[PDB]
């Protein structure tokens, strides 16, 4: 079979890893690795490299011609734990080694998410896989999001070629985080630092006490900046076959259809998934397809857009 967006203006992609694989460019033409290219996968020993499963991704993407999302250079979670307990020049030596690690070995990534959850989960805490290293990164700084500012700096200059994304959640739900987030982007676009505006909409994020009218206002306005919205992180919950199904007709269309959305990516399609206790799957265990997959086919096709 060919993938769901094979002939449509965007993509339609998912997260991979071992559970996600089958099958899975009979569906999906885009990909980001769940868990490989988290900086605390790849350096949990300082100074040695386990490029593993980073490079199972990332040759699976390349084999299959799909464009690549690298996934995730900063964030407050599953950071290296030796860094915590270094000096803020030695940890930014660290960083930058980690940005010009990532660009020698990955030459066409096609979306480098520099940058995860700025509003909820910044690498500020020293708990297990926090990182600690805000201030490495100049802090919070005179803007507020110093640290922002320098972690895409680092990666303008050490991925000359390649498109920088921002990423968060719970932002098209509130016009208030909307406006927190916007201020992120003009800050970031003073020194034309960001190329796209990244929300994930899982299914925490979609629930219907906001109406999609509230989503959709707030897509509006982060396409007014003038630079390409894709949605990352992709879930809805299925504790039944039906509620699952009319999520989709409900949620999905919004994001599909909107002018700005270059591209959807579903947090994973199999069990095993990030919300595999709220049934987010897709496919059941015994490997046939939910009602909703089976209208995702059908609406797709019927909305190839441009
Ligand atoms: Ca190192």
């Amino acid at each position: 079979a060919a993938p769901l967006a094979a002939t449509a203006s965007k993509f339609l992609g998912c997260a991979y890893g071992a559970q996600q694989a089958p099958g899975f460019a009979q569906y999906w033409n885009k990909l980001t690795p769940e868990n490989g290219g988290k900086w605390g996968s790849v350096e949990a020993v300082r100074d040695q490299m386990d490029w593993s499963t980073l490079d199972a991704a990332y040759r699976f993407a390349q084999a299959n011609q799909m464009p690549f999302q690298m996934h995730v250079m900063v964030w407050g979670n599953q950071q290296p734990e030796w860094i915590k307990t270094l000096r803020p020049a030695e940890q930014r030596r660290e960083i930058e080694q980690w940005f010009a690690a990532v660009a020698q070995r990955y030459p066409d990534i096609a979306l480098l998410e520099v940058v995860n959850e700025p509003l909820n989960d910044p690498p500020s805490k020293a708990d297990t896989g926090g990182g600690n290293y805000l201030q490495a990164l100049g802090g919070n700084g005179d803007s507020g999001w110093e640290w922002v500012l320098q972690s895409f700096r680092l990666a303008r200059r050490h991925f000359p070629h390649t498109k920088l994304m921002i990423n968060d959640y719970s932002i098209t739900s509130s016009a208030q985080a909307t406006q927190k987030y916007l201020q992120i982007v003009r800050l970031l676009q003073r020194e034309n630092l960001v190329d796209a505006i990244g929300v994930q909409e899982h299914a925490f994020e979609t629930t219907p006490e906001v109406a999609v009218s509230v989503h959709r206002d707030n897509l509006d306005a982060l396409a007014a900046t003038g630079l390409p919205i894709y949605i990352t992180e992709f879930d809805l919950d299925g504790p039944t076959d039906a509620q699952q199904l009319a999520d989709y007709k409900r949620v999905f269309p919004v994001f599909w259809e909107h002018p700005a959305v270059h591209g959807i990516t579903l947090w994973g399609f199999r069990p095993g998934l990030w919300r595999d206790k709220e049934a987010a799957y897709l496919i059941r265990a015994d490997g046939t397809e939910r009602p909703a997959l089976t209208w995702l086919r059908d609406y797709v096709a019927a909305h190839p857009g441009t």
